[PDB]
C-alpha cells in the first residue's frame, strides 16, 4: 500500500513533449531524479506536481519542446566563454553554448554544475549533447541550486508557494521580467498553465515577473 513514484506519468511527459528528439525520454528524467531526492517530491502532492510542471514548463521553453539538444547558432557560440574568469575556457573558446533541457550556457555554469555533479564539465561540456544522464542532471542542477538572476532557487520559488514567476526570474529574469519581455513571460505561464492541466493541480500565486 503507496504508490510514491514520480508524479509525471510516462503517458503525461510524453503528451508535454510530443515532438522530443529521441535523445531526451522518460527514462532519462526518471533516471535523474535520484541526484536530487528534494525535487517533485516536498510538499503536499498539489505541490510536487506543480514543481514538476513548472520545470517541465522551463524545460520546454529553453529548447522548443525538447526538440533542440544544442543552441542553434554556431556564430554566437564564443560569447559564452567568459574572459575574466580564471578557470578559463579550456574545452574551447566556442565550447559553453546552450545544451541539455534547461540549455546551460557559459563556461562559469558548466564548471559549477560540474562541481556540483562530480563531472568536470568545464573540460568536457560535451557531455551534455552526448549523454542524457548528465544532460537531466544539468537541468535539475539549475533548477535546485541556482538563483540565477533572482532571490531564490527555482525548487524554493514553487516550494515556498513565491510563485512560478521566481523560477522565470531566475532562468532569464534580467531581460525578461520588469518589463522587459511580457510576452515571453506570458508565453513561459502559458505552457506551464497547460503542464499543470495536464498533472491536475494548480498554478499557484505569483506567476509572472
Ligand atoms: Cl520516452
Ligand atoms: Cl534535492
Ligand atoms: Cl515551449
Ligand atoms: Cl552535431
Ligand atoms: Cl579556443
Ligand atoms: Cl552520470
Ligand atoms: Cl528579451
Amino acid at each position: 500500500g503507496g504508490n510514491n513514484g514520480f508524479v509525471v506519468s510516462e503517458a503525461q511527459f510524453n503528451q508535454m513533449f510530443p515532438n522530443r528528439n529521441a535523445f531526451y525520454t522518460y527514462k532519462g528524467l526518471t533516471d535523474a531524479l535520484s541526484a536530487y531526492p528534494a525535487f517533485a517530491k516536498t510538499g503536499s502532492d498539489e505541490v510536487k506536481k506543480r514543481e514538476a510542471a513548472a520545470f517541465l514548463a522551463n524545460v520546454s521553453h529553453q529548447t522548443g519542446g525538447l526538440f533542440y539538444i544544442k543552441e542553434v547558432n554556431e556564430a554566437n557560440y564564443p560569447h559564452y566563454c567568459d574572459t575574466t574568469q580564471s578557470y578559463g575556457c579550456p574545452a574551447g573558446q566556442a565550447a559553453y553554448y546552450g545544451r541539455g533541457p534547461i540549455q546551460l550556457s557559459w563556461n562559469f555554469n558548466y564548471k559549477a554544475a560540474g562541481d556540483a555533479l562530480g563531472i568536470n564539465l568545464l573540460a568536457n561540456p560535451y557531455l551534455v549533447e552526448q549523454d542524457p544522464a548528465v544532460a537531466w542532471k544539468t537541468g535539475l542542477w539549475y533548477w535546485n541550486s541556482q538563483n540565477g538572476p533572482g532571490t531564490m532557487t527555482p525548487h524554493n520559488a514553487i516550494v515556498n508557494n513565491a510563485g512560478f514567476g521566481e523560477t522565470i526570474r531566475s532562468i532569464n529574469g534580467a531581460l525578461e521580467c520588469n518589463g522587459g519581455n511580457p510576452a515571453q513571460v506570458q508565453s513561459r505561464i502559458n505552457k506551464f498553465t497547460q503542464f499543470t492541466q495536464i498533472l491536475g493541480t494548480t498554478t499557484g500565486p505569483n506567476l509572472s515577473c
